[PDB]
């Protein structure tokens, strides 16, 4: 059955919700992103309140303190996604074009699971068929970078998946498309510095610049709104409804016009002073950024409290689905990372600092009110990154990327942005075998054959 089939398609792309919906506890992929980064405190009510995120954060993860969730997510997309491509020769009634689409989407689901399991814990178990026989060999991050890009170039070369929109159906939004595959692609190539692969993943980027279908938002803000869900900016973005918003706002909050009093906030995520200073007043982007919350407004401080919050993914009533959920979508792949993608990678492989890098850089620039810059290098594009995903979970994995990138200044690099602040929270600087977290102890009781990452 088709319909049978489609419904194994579902069950594939559902784990990408799993962690906004709390397996085993509350988390959410920009948490993960941000925490080992520079733009946030994790805060809760004490550093023992999310210990896995306080660690994490200092550098001091160990097998009881780390992300095992998401290897749990990951691994649980990856069986449903072998699965759906099992039951692929077992469709009767299937068209050979839906089975192509299905085919293509499970697989690059498939990519996408592996890809956060690589970015995380780097030296994972890789399979492509579920194990009836029952584990995989754990492989180094650069054989699992090998194999998933190999595998992600057929997806592509296939040129299966549409480019945007299912046939134009808006309610097929959510689906992987290639402009998706195209990012997952150019995010891949850059973590790695796989130099072999830059002008392919320009030429890919060029492809969606070229393309009638994509542009900025003209108001940054109202990406963030729910009428900017699939705005001509979004290439990807996960449907929700989602426990975020609670996570990372005030406690015990007063109330303001947008949400009342009585509601639910966590305290997790307080936004550092350092990252609401580092805008210009002109920076359109600083308002939608930064939920700052006036000294005189009374709420319960919980840890490393700024009075500063995430405007992009704040609670508000209107927003509902205690009442712990809200509607909000999360934003994962967006046309202004398309534009610095491209910048970035044109002045990597010898482009001029005042062509195509700067027109793209300077596009983004201008959508926030600045002025553009007369001549562009590699280190304006990760600057530029850090202004546009604020709490978009970029910032720490461009932050070690960047020691592999020749002009990257020291504001810009793990090793040096990442190290002690003033206040005794981060008390470890960043090193390279802190590049692969802790594999959970329960993966290593299930499975003798793991060897745990050298991070102690």
């Amino acid at each position: 059955t088709d319909e049978h089939i489609q419904e194994a398609l579902i069950a594939a792309y559902d784990p990408l919700h799993w962690p906004d919906w709390g397996l085993g506890q509350y988390n959410a992929l920009n948490i993960d992103g941000e925490i080992m980064g520079d733009n946030f405190w994790v805060g809760g009510a004490t550093k023992t309140d999310m210990q896995n995120w306080h660690m994490l954060f200092n550098y001091e993860a160990n097998e009881n303190n780390t992300l095992g969730s998401l290897w749990t997510v990951d691994y649980s997309g990856i069986k449903r996604c072998n699965d759906l491509l099992k039951y692929l020769d077992w469709g009767t009634d299937v068209t050979e074009a839906n089975r192509k689409l299905y085919e293509m989407q499970a697989r690059l689901l498939r990519v996408f699971y592996y890809n956060m399991l690589w970015h995380y814990f780097g030296n994972v178990p890789f399979y492509l068929e579920n194990l009836s026989e029952y584990t995989a060999p754990q492989y180094t991050a650069d054989q699992v970078y090998a194999e998933l890009i190999a595998e992600l170039e057929a997806v592509i070369d296939s040129k299966v998946l549409p480019l945007k929109y299912y046939k134009d159906d808006e309610g097929q939004l959510g689906r992987v498309t290639q402009a998706m595959a195209y990012m997952v692609y150019a995010e891949m190539v850059m973590y790695q510095n796989d130099e072999s692969r830059f002008s392919k993943a320009l030429g890919y980027m060029k492809e969606l610049i070229d393309s009638p279908s994509f542009r900025l938002n003209p108001s940054f803000a109202n990406i963030w709104e729910t009428e900017g869900e699939w705005c001509d900016e979004s290439i990807w973005e996960i449907n929700y409804g989602t426990v975020l918003p609670t996570l990372i706002s005030p406690n015990s909050f007063p109330g303001d016009d947008g949400w009342s009093k009585g509601n639910d906030g966590w305290g997790f995520m307080p936004m550092r002073l350092e990252t609401y200073q580092m805008f210009s007043e002109q920076d359109k982007r600083r308002d939608a950024t930064c939920w700052v919350i006036a000294e005189d407004v009374e709420y319960t401080k919980r840890y490393q409290d700024t009075h500063i919050w995430l405007q992009k993914y704040r609670p508000y009533d209107k927003n509902f689905k205690q009442n712990l959920n809200y509607n909000n979508n999360y934003r994962y792949y967006r046309y202004a990372e398309t534009l610095l993608n491209a910048a970035e990678l044109s002045l990597r492989t010898g482009g001029s600092g005042t062509g195509e890098a700067k027109t793209w850089l300077n596009e983004v620039r201008t959508r926030a009110g600045l002025a553009g810059l007369a001549n562009v290098t590699v280190d304006d594009v990760l600057t530029e990154r850090r202004l546009e995903f604020v709490g978009e979970g970029k910032r720490y994995f461009d932050l070690v990327r960047a020691e592999g990138i020749s002009g990257a200044s020291a504001s810009n690099k793990a090793t040096t942005a990442l190290v002690p602040d003033e206040y005794g929270y981060r008390t470890n600087s960043w090193t390279a075998k802190k590049k692969y977290i802790p594999i959970a102890q329960g993966e290593l009781d299930s499975d003798p054959a793991l060897v745990q990452n050298a991070y102690k």
